[PDB]
């Protein structure tokens, strides 16, 4: 009645207040993705209590207090003059979504109102304050509350809204209705070679910026979005056409035996070889029995040890679904294995 | 370039001189059955050495110093007097056939004629002292050298030759060929409630009995059929039929989360939860998603330790192919994975 | 070139930011003794990034951003308002001079000034706030800054100052010049049935109060004493004197094979069998060859894991003397094994 | 109530039929050594089961069924052609008297007449096989049955027999009686420059050979002489002789930190540094309380693993003994602690 790497992965990377560190860089750093990864962990494995000692040191150090109140800082960490604190107060709104997603389905399947409570201020906040009215779109999900939206342009992140995430949201009205279809836009509009970019620019009157670009590449933040996609239940409608979209990815896996590192969004170009997490990330979007387990075989061979935090979470989804360790609904809610 | 589990195995169950110990039984057996497996699995782990020191202890120890010369005798342990010997000369064909496959595709892969010769001298000594003519079905495996055909019965072991095994072995001509035929027949037709029997009696112009029976249940033996026929290539055609025969097995297994321990042949009433062993066979054989990675968590929550031989064995085989640790060829050959 | 069992207690017990845990408190504590007893063993281990860490955590969260301006407070720990702060800021002497000691000798060792003058400053403020002198004594060590010193009624804790500090702090004049004496007199005359008091009281004009009383028994404090005793040189002259006051607790862990858990001062009755941490405390206290490995068995076979936070100090300073990992010089300074 | 170490040698280095096996060794040898330390380890863990399952190995495999017959063979393993078996027939005297003693203190202490009838059988054999009257000493034990002893050169070990057994034996009369007075004799009479040789040979009229030479060096058989010093009561006469005359054994190791790994008898030079079993050999030998602690910590910190037969049996007697794990009375009987 455990969950073991969630085990071994509150023994290395969590602390006793319930701060989530990742060791690699010098600053020991907690990020408000980070927090919503072990809250959404702990959920699945039904931790209540390291749900709530991260809850709570998330509420304290990363929101001021509440996250009724402000949305979390993205990072928290050491600074020069010894002292450990914010270190910056801009938002990242995939931490933001997880937080919201995780704490309205611990109060609902755990049956405590303040979860609930708290989820809801917090996705509400998200609405008013990180999503905007884009010409030509809609609704939009910002990367952040500041620094990703000009006059006539806007850079979007596809890894940040997983599509089950942004089904559960409609059940809340607008803009999440909107925001379910223009999240498959900007998966479906942003592949023009099979593979998701990081990051992407829309610009107002003309479109997708899609010529050859530093951050146009499918690399640690896209590697999620072929993730999040085989996450989705077969009889979602979107799904079929997302794997077909990102079919050249799954292609490489099978052909050579693991992920690229890097790949070029315009050219299809691939370069370098993917790490562990990366593998983890293929085990619920490759449909192959045979290209699963050569990919499962990597991961169980390499499996990441107390110095790789990016590994170790993408591995915690990954081999997690592959383990059955959780599922979504075809409403998004999660289905858990406990 | 190692096969962990199996390095694990060589560390907990075999000897410095090459054999494979059964800790469970107070005389410490080793079993035709054992060396067999672990020269397969010493092969599909391109371990050379291992399968040498267990070829030689073996030859040495269970066939007077040469399988080209007699059957391995199936028993080998510590008699009352302090000594250890063979305690049953007597034959198991399953350890017989999976030694001589073994044998053949290690001469056939490391480019040996060593191997090449003994297997194919094991294998004609098998054609020639345990198959046999059974008027109503043709050529049939024999359990044992002795001790399975009276003058009008024979009692055969489903469980005991692989259909990749007996595919492979037609290349060698009569009487593979029609072993081939024959065993497709023991198992579709003896399996009325979808459900193989560790054991079962055939009867000159009478044919199976089917009537329930001790030994016509599916437990420990039997077990393996459905490991055996999830090992087929897909585009093997006995594949789908025996699938379909089988697929009451599977259909409890992904009702209950479990594969049963016994079930009677004649009824198809189940009893009992299979141990982790079993939840390894489950994996090449079930089909659903699901229903593979509720058994695949169960083996890796379960895994076993150094007091349980025939479950770390069966996980060798079931979890092996699950992670891609071999593959049969439409042939029935070896794809290995080194 | 490290030293395991510190190691060991780092990833186990010491935080990211510093903190040195104790589990077994539902509040998480942390104690000035437990972040004296890291610098302690830091210095020990010649870890110096270590040390500064723990060094840092300590001036930020026990002295409100610097020891040269307050002496720490000794507890520190979860509210039941879910913040993380001090809890007591009374002071607890005994983690004041470990820290003191432990930052002087770090000064000197790695040649670090800044090291150098905050133990400086925090060893006279020590000799301000928390020395007093008693009539009859002298110059006296109270355990604390505030509660130990009443109308005619001082209470003391013999484990607090061990003789090798004393004599390491004489170089520093008065009052440390006398109070290495008056030290003695507290461990030589609260002792009349040869075990040292946990606590014990003076009371002006009528000298040690030494009838019978709850806290006058050896037990979790007191057993220190006996430790530093066993650390001192050989050439220390008060040592021979020590050892033989105190010979009753060797005799006794001697003849049974044990130290006991609780020892009534007054009357010299034990209770109880003492748990692993007072088996290594009598490490460097015993003197046969036949009993010190009585005692070392006990603690290797029953070695503290992670939920024993004082067990395992104990262990570093007794299981460290025993293989070597320190010693003290003639004038109490550390002479390391780097 | 299990001896850990103990517990590990026999995981790693004892086979399931009861096979003492030194890896380091392509042939993957047993000695008669080896046999006679796990039934000494067995015995002092109160490891009845072990004990009988090495003695039954032992008299099927070194003795052709029964140690009253025969002495053991003392070299076992594999041959070129694959099968394994006696490799030497030729005894060893020290792997026999370890033997005899174990199960004359075997059939003492567990009450089983069957121990002491072997025991005495092959104490009684070793007095008929190995011991010889030499001019100018008397009875002397031989290292082996065959090979040490020619016209007037006797060759002997003196590390072969502890003199606690030979005390032991001295209860059978002779040649036991003034045998161990000429062990005595062999012991000190052949360390001229206070370091016992691995090798020493006698000449008729010309007496001990103690010119330099290949053999007469101080280094893996003659490590144990000063453990087995070490280990006398402190109440035998003879061990402030012994250990008077292995002073600049005790003197190295304590200037250096460490045992040399070859002394030349003859000069006293030593050279190298010897491994970790060295080091635990010198626990009962050094008796310093703070010399017997930097091995301590040597050994400690060096372990031996699964690759390293010989420093495990030295670990196994001397940290054991420095541990507690036994005793040996002033008639030189186990005084087990159990």
């Amino acid at each position: 009645c455990t969950w073991p790497a969630w085990e071994q992965f509150k023994k290395d990377y969590i602390s006793q207040e319930g701060r989530v560190i990742d060791p690699s860089d010098a600053r020991k750093i907690t990020t408000s993705e980070g927090q919503s990864y072990g809250m959404f962990s702990a959920l699945a494995a039904n931790d209540r209590a390291a749900f709530d000692n991260i809850l709570d040191w998330t509420q304290n150090n990363l929101a001021q207090g509440s996250l009724k109140e402000r949305l979390p800082a993205w990072l928290w960490g050491k600074k020069e003059n010894s002292k450990w604190e914010v270190l910056d107060s801009n938002s990242a709104s995939d931490g933001d979504v997880w937080m919201a997603w995780s704490l309205l389905e611990a109060g609902r399947l755990w049956k405590e109102q303040r979860y609930t409570d708290i989820g809801s201020a917090l996705l509400k906040r998200i609405a008013r304050e990180e999503v905007v009215t884009v010409p030509g779109l809609g609704s939009m999900l910002l990367p952040g509350k500041v620094g990703f939206a000009e006059d006539n342009s806007w850079r979007f992140n596809p890894s940040y809204l997983p599509p089950t995430l942004a089904q559960y949201f409609t059940r809340f009205g607008a803009p999440w209705t909107t925001l379910r279809e223009t999240n498959q836009r900007l998966l479906l509009e942003t592949a023009p070679k099979g593979f998701s970019p990081d990051w992407v620019r829309y610009e107002k009157d003309k479109g997708w910026q899609l010529k050859a670009e530093k951050t146009l590449i499918s690399s640690y933040d896209a590697i999620r979005v072929y993730m999040w996609v085989g996450m989705m239940p077969d009889s979602d409608p979107q799904k079929a056409r997302m794997l077909n979209r990102f079919k050249p990815m799954a292609t490489f896996t099978e052909k050579n035996g693991y992920p690229p590192e890097k790949v070029d969004v315009a050219t299809g170009k691939a370069q370098g070889k993917g790490p562990v997490g990366f593998s983890a990330a293929m085990l619920p979007f490759l449909q192959n029995r045979d290209a699963q387990a050569v990919q499962r075989q990597r991961v169980a061979d390499n499996f990441p040890g107390s110095d790789a935090y990016y590994n170790y979470v993408l591995t915690l989804f990954g081999q997690g679904w592959d383990q059955h360790r959780f599922r979504f609904s075809t409403k998004g809610e999660l289905l858990p294995d406990w």
